[PDB]
C-alpha cells in the first residue's frame, strides 16, 4: 500500500538546475530512510541505453529526521537532499546540472534501515516509478 510518486523531473540547459519532490503515503515514516536513485551507465560510455534502463545506482540519501545524509562522490557540492518529515515529502535540490546527470531518478523507502541513509537497491523495500532528468548542451 505504500505509493512514492516523485515530480521536479524536466529538460534542462547544462549548468541550470531542478529540484525533485518524493511524496510517500499509504504508511507512516518514523524509521529508516529514503533515497533518489538513478539509473547506472554499467557500460561507462556517457549514455544509458540498452538494459542500462534497468540498472540502478545511489544518488542521495536521508535518514527519515533529515539529520544524516550521504551522496554520490560526483553529485557532492552539486546536490542536496532533505525532508519534511510532518509532510512525508522529500527533496533533491540539483544544481551544476551536467549532461551525465541526464537518467531517470527513483524514489526509494527503507523504513527498516539500521544505519539510517540506504544505499544498496536490494536494501529497498519501495520504488517510485521514476521522474525524467534530461540535461542538454
Ligand atoms: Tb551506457
Amino acid at each position: 500500500q505504500v505509493q512514492l510518486q516523485e515530480s521536479g523531473g524536466g529538460l534542462v540547459q547544462a549548468g541550470g538546475s531542478l529540484r525533485l519532490s518524493c511524496a510517500a503515503s499509504g504508511g507512516t515514516f518514523k524509521s529508516g530512510g529514503m533515497a533518489w536513485f538513478r539509473q547506472a551507465d554499467t557500460n561507462n560510455d556517457g549514455w544509458i541505453e540498452g538494459d542500462e534502463l534497468k540498472a540502478r545506482e545511489f544518488a542521495a540519501g536521508i535518514s527519515w529526521s533529515g539529520g544524516s545524509t550521504d551522496y554520490e562522490d560526483s553529485v557532492k557540492g552539486r546536490f542536496t537532499i532533505s525532508r519534511d518529515n510532518a509532510k512525508n515529502t522529500m527533496y533533491l535540490q540539483m544544481n551544476s546540472l551536467k549532461p551525465e546527470d541526464t537518467a531517470v531518478y527513483y524514489c526509494a523507502a527503507a523504513r527498516r534501515f539500521r544505519a539510517g541513509v540506504v544505499t544498496r537497491a536490494d536494501d529497498v523495500d519501495y520504488w517510485g516509478k521514476g521522474t525524467q532528468v534530461t540535461v542538454s548542451s
